[PDB]
């Protein structure tokens, strides 16, 4: 925790869901190949549930929630959505209820398989992949509010200014430990909170490190414009200026949830050469978009890849992955 | 790292696969329920593969295979083996080839999926019996080796004297990262290689921390003879004497791999109350026993439960689980 950042987060009521600072490891092989030293930060060992990037976010969201006397959080995401599970399982630990408004092929495997095991409540609605279940969440929060039950709705991937503070803290932690001075930091980009917080923070530490987000789906206008808005409201939350938005390379292969022989080979590669697993929906496309850039000489000499968990995907869509190797 | 265990481990050739000390957290919700303080050591976040108690042993094993110049590493295990997967991958990471002599269903899930995904070679001998799948392992080596190739065979669960130094070193770490004094430390016992070294390190350390393993499988015979003989052939290696035995309780619920309704429940509870996931064949069973004994005060006021991993089996069997809740 960096002096300044601490000082700026200390006002926000957060729930402490993590005990240790997750490790930053160096990857010998992917460095020899690609040709750059790439370090990986195990945010997938954040510990709660299947771990991952969300846990850090839940700390400021559910921290908040347990304030506004909420007693039943709602969230959204894919049916395989890690965040959805982790937000759910987390909701329950802090002694709260949780309703997941999922969307997709009802498959009893992966995170949806977990969702049940843990008994988290599940509600699916075949609807515009635009993640517009975000409206089903509300009707749901309305009627529950019409019962005197105080809910708490969470935005796709905790893409909330307050959940954003999640990585804003993660940058301070990356600064207390890092022995390496990074030129760029990669990380998949789903809803934009990881890039936001990570960016709001860097800017706060005013570090000459480049915030590189590896888009993994939509992008059009929304993903980059809305990205900027998000990181704006966040700063206005911390009451500070912005130091020009990050980078954002699309490596989604066209559509979210697409599993290609490239997202697939890079899985077996990182796994069989470094001994770390990444998934075919998030982390796998971003490590793949890590090699691409590090070979085109676009990342610098020292690069840190923030592993964001998602371990359930590799099991969920393990069948496709096979038919591709 | 306690100075005594540091000196005693000094001369043994290891391969550093673990960059940090795994965190120890207090489980308040489960502690307020069994009437005892229960602390969980997160060894399920060791780093390699799906993490687990095995990565530790693999530091010494693979540093035994290497010191001998091998090109193919062999090991056995049930098709759902956490050891067998993690062994090969790890072997593959050290640039060593790996062949797994599994036994059981060719189902495509759990660690069988991960195996094929990460392209580890696999020989599923329908010889569904016990560990006499080791005679098949050694004969594959005879053929293999009458061709310059230098195979290296690792016992079931990598439970060999020097693979046992993995947790000897573990108590050594524990003994330090902890500002608590436990009455007992519990760890699942399958092939018993973990419980084997744990007893060693607590024997050398010498406080009154009891080694408490809860058998996950039909608490066999060779098992009790094997267990002792492991513990001491290693005491001889460090040249230390074996204080006196470890405690072993049967909680197999009938047999190795039996998923009963109490196992499913212990996963739901720990999952939705502590935010930690256990599997149905190993850790879920071990923690179930830890409770059952702490309730009756049989395990002290301060218990340390080592989470040895196994997360794969929870996806591998999340259907049986579902038909139990
Ligand atoms: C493994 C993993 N890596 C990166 C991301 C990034 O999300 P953000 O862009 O919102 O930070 C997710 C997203 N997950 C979401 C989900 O629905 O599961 C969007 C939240 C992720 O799960
Ligand atoms: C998750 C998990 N927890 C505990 C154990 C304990 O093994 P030991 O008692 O032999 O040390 C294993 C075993 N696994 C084996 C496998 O077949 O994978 C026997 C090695 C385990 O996988």
């Amino acid at each position: 925790m960096h002096p300044k950042i601490f000082a700026l987060l200390a006002k926000f009521p957060r729930v402490e869901l993590i005990p240790w600072e997750t490790p930053i490891q160096y990857l010998p092989n992917i460095s020899r190949e690609i040709g750059a030293d790439v370090y990986i930060k195990r945010d997938d060992l954040t510990g709660l549930g299947i771990g991952g990037n969300k846990i850090r976010k839940l700390e400021y969201l559910l921290g908040d929630a347990l304030s506004k006397g909420a007693d039943v959080v709602i969230t959204v995401g894919a049916v395989h959505s890690n965040h959805a599970f982790v937000t759910g399982l987390a909701a329950k630990k802090l002694g709260l209820d949780a309703i997941l408004v999922l969307r997709g092929k009802e498959e009893l495997k992966g995170n949806y398989l977990l969702d049940k095991i843990m008994g988290i409540e599940t509600r699916v609605y075949d609807a515009k992949d635009s993640f517009e279940l975000m409206k089903y969440a509300e009707e749901i929060a309305e009627e529950l509010k019409r019962e005197g039950r105080k809910p708490y709705v969470i935005p796709p991937g905790g893409a909330s200014p307050i959940g954003t503070l999640g990585y804003v803290r993660a940058v301070g932690e990356i600064a207390t430990q890092s022995e390496v001075k990074f030129d760029s930091i990669v990380v998949a980009a789903g809803s934009g909170g990881t890039l936001a917080g990570l960016s709001l923070g860097l800017s706060i530490l005013n570090e000459d490190i480049r915030p590189v987000g590896i888009a993994v789906g939509r992008f059009g206008e929304v993903m980059t414009s809305k990205l900027d808005n998000l990181i704006k409201e966040a700063a206005e939350l911390l009451g500070v200026k912005v130091e020009v938005r990050p980078e954002l390379y699309d490596y989604s292969f066209g559509e979210y949830g697409k599993i290609t022989g490239e997202v697939a080979q890079i899985i077996r590669k990182v796994g069989t050469r470094e001994g770390i697993i990444l998934d075919p929906v998030y982390t796998g496309k971003a490590f793949y978009g890590l090699v691409d850039l590090a070979r085109k000489g676009e990342l610098g000499e020292k690069i840190l890849f923030i592993h964001t968990g998602g371990i359930s995907g590799t099991f969920h869509y393990g069948d496709k992955l096979l038919s591709l190797l």
